[PDB]
């Protein structure tokens, strides 16, 4: 519920291969791992608790569906394969409790989310937090990442960034747990990356967007992509991903740090903001805003027999629910009709979980949290009838619950 | 840019089955699928262009990364397999200008999207389509599906499908084509297909909501989710889609025709809503909101050396994209290295996409419609370095375009 400040950085892959080949005292690389130093110390001295961390994923885990503001959810987070198989490194952990929290919280506020788990971090994560964070067996803080489809025009304009990031600041605030949040903001600066125009920078107005951004952010809320595209190059204009994070802190902020290299293709740059709590209190409280993002679902425990499918429901029935999905394939439910118990052992399910489906506990299964579309499935696959499983959600025989029916189907 | 009217309609799995079984003279069936028949009329002589048709997806396209209005800008679409193979369905044409258009509207006004190409549309979808459309060998219309996020909470308020649908509205008419556009929205009414409440119904809910939808839809916007589960099931208030459809109508509509049927789980409901049209001229005309949608890249077109991967373009190269995508893949790549020839004959690529990806033709790739981060991952996999990918760019060799550089560096 604290907010102790917020950190910017380039996620250019060339940071995390500069990392892994050891150039920590290479001439041209020396300089730019100083430049990470402030911010890898305020990280270590601080402790935050969880890293809420501003990315784009760069067409790995985000193509064929490809959604604006993507909240990860889930349990934890491991390196993706970008063709080139899994860096080296222990998987971080999420947050679902605070990611649900927020969530309730933006969409009161008429943001549109997607929600995911189980996909890897691209180098859009992991190259900027592998040198920022030591990671020799886990990683020092959890994270909830939110991956902005910033690649697939039209994209959110300028402002709507900057209003989630405002929205962002309310929703972990009034998050009702006395821990502390940073919020990071990545990728940029100026570079394009395709093309013939291939190898644009803009050093000068990389220095104006830095400073800008610091002390007088609102004065970027007017520019388009055209603008952004034009000063810092066409993948630069994914900088809005910075204004939000900006959004999220204090209106006037201390900036502890500022770097800027640029020896290739893209300006590798970092701003470190030190959070300097509300001037004035908010326009609705702690309380208030609690008590609204709850409104939706208010009174829903009332409703007896019924497990509404939130995100803490999704979170723990994730590996079930992921297994269940993968009946949707010709070779998965030929397995799992003729050899199910060959599919369990290759399997991540506990054996509580194998349990539920060697069973055909259909009420167990919605009690522990599978949602009843993967049941659906499991039951078409098995010959079941979905009228069996109505019939076990209520006790019945098959016929005392047809009954109940107008006609019999 | 000519909105007709639209339909609401229940989605329920339950209509494919009894449509694809041959249940036309069943006594229980019989009757039902006589309500859809004035649906099925309309479609017919109207015949629209387009249909705009909001739907969800039960956990079947959309499960890991699950959004809460989900686009469809492709060509094409076909059933998914459920679990029981696809349906025996040809593919329904997509609309990826009209697609195009209402992304650049609904950004412009601050609704934040989806989109996908690709993948299939589950019984949302098709159970309905299958009955008010003949398609024994291909459809009447094109569509353009709308993927709501109905089933994973939190989810957008009552009021924010509502706010949609009114924005959609504009998209729609402001579209510089003088085409004929339906508007579906589907799902509901009350039902309860999980728990020990399974089961659940309440036919007196399921008369007024459609009354207050047809007649006086903005008594509807304070609905919490919680109001409407209580009401109408807990599944059964996924007739916020309804709220949106109807959103996209005049604020005045004609109801042509409505049925009910509770045979079973589902309160099996059917509406026909014909537009009448805008009384008094919109608060932002079409001309300015064509502007407005379109101030975001207004000019980059000047920016040489540059192709913005819009929709359009996402569109043109999705065959070669996806292709390049499943590089992540490691017995994709593995195969790629050492027979690629053979991977492309079993792919759906075109010869000129084979030729492209054969030949390293980056920047031909480039023009074409690849996106950069696709022959990131071409490179990689071949052990290229990007330097010569940008290179190859400039129309320069590495050591000339290494001198524009700062500091000639390796990666
Ligand atoms: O090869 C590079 O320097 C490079 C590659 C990327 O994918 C990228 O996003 C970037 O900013 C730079
Ligand atoms: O078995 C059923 O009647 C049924 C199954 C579903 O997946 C569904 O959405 C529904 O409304 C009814
Ligand atoms: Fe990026
Ligand atoms: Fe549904």
């Amino acid at each position: 519920a604290k907010i102790i400040g917020g950190f910017a950085v380039s996620h250019t892959p060339t940071i995390a291969f500069a990392h892994d080949a050891n150039k920590y005292d290479d001439p041209v690389w020396a300089p730019i791992f100083q430049g990470f130093e402030p911010v890898k110390q305020w990280l270590a001295e601080q402790k935050p608790d969880v890293t809420f961390y501003v990315y784009n994923d760069h067409m790995t885990s985000f193509f064929e569906h490809y959604s604006h503001f993507a909240l990860g959810v889930g349990e934890e987070y491991s390196p993706a394969d970008e063709g080139g198989g899994q860096r080296d490194l222990p998987p971080i952990k999420g947050d679902p409790e605070l990611a649900k929290h927020i969530a309730e919280c933006l969409v009161a506020d008429e943001f549109d989310l997607a929600y995911w788990q189980g996909m890897g971090l691209d180098f859009g994560a992991f190259s900027p937090l592998s040198v920022l964070l030591p990671h020799e067996h886990g990683w020092p803080c959890r994270i909830v990442p939110l991956q902005c489809g910033v690649l697939q025009h039209p994209i959110p304009k300028a402002r709507r960034f900057w209003n989630f990031g405002r929205s962002l600041r309310r929703a972990i605030q009034s998050y009702p747990r006395d821990i502390k949040v940073a919020i990071a903001g990545t990728g940029g600066l100026s570079h394009q990356v395709h093309g013939e125009r291939a190898g644009f920078n803009n050093t000068e107005w990389d220095m104006e967007f830095m400073e800008r951004l610091a002390n007088d952010p609102e004065s970027l809320l007017g520019a388009t992509v055209t603008d952004l595209a034009k000063k810092g190059g066409w993948e630069g204009a994914e900088v809005v991903m910075w204004l939000l994070m900006r959004g999220a802190l204090s209106p006037e902020v201390k900036t502890l740090h500022q770097s800027y290299f640029l020896p290739s293709m893209t300006a590798i740059a970092t701003m470190l903001f030190e959070d300097q709590g509300d001037a004035a209190p908010p326009a609705e409280s702690d309380e208030a805003l609690r008590a609204r993002a709850k409104r939706e679902l208010a009174g829903v425990e009332e409703i007896e027999g019924t497990y509404p499918f939130t995100i803490d429901r999704a979170v723990k029935g994730f590996r079930i629910n992921h297994f269940l999905h993968r009946l949707i394939e010709p070779d998965f439910r030929k397995r799992f009709v003729e050899d199910p118990e060959g599919l369990f052992a290759e399997s991540d399910l506990t054996e509580e979980e194998k349990s539920l489906i060697r069973n055909r506990d259909w009420i167990g299964m919605i009690h522990y949290g599978v949602i009843f579309f993967m049941l659906e499935k499991m039951a078409a696959v098995l010959g079941i009838g979905n009228i069996d499983v109505y019939a076990a959600f209520r006790g019945l025989s098959v016929p005392e619950f047809q009954k109940t029916r107008n006609a019999a189907i």
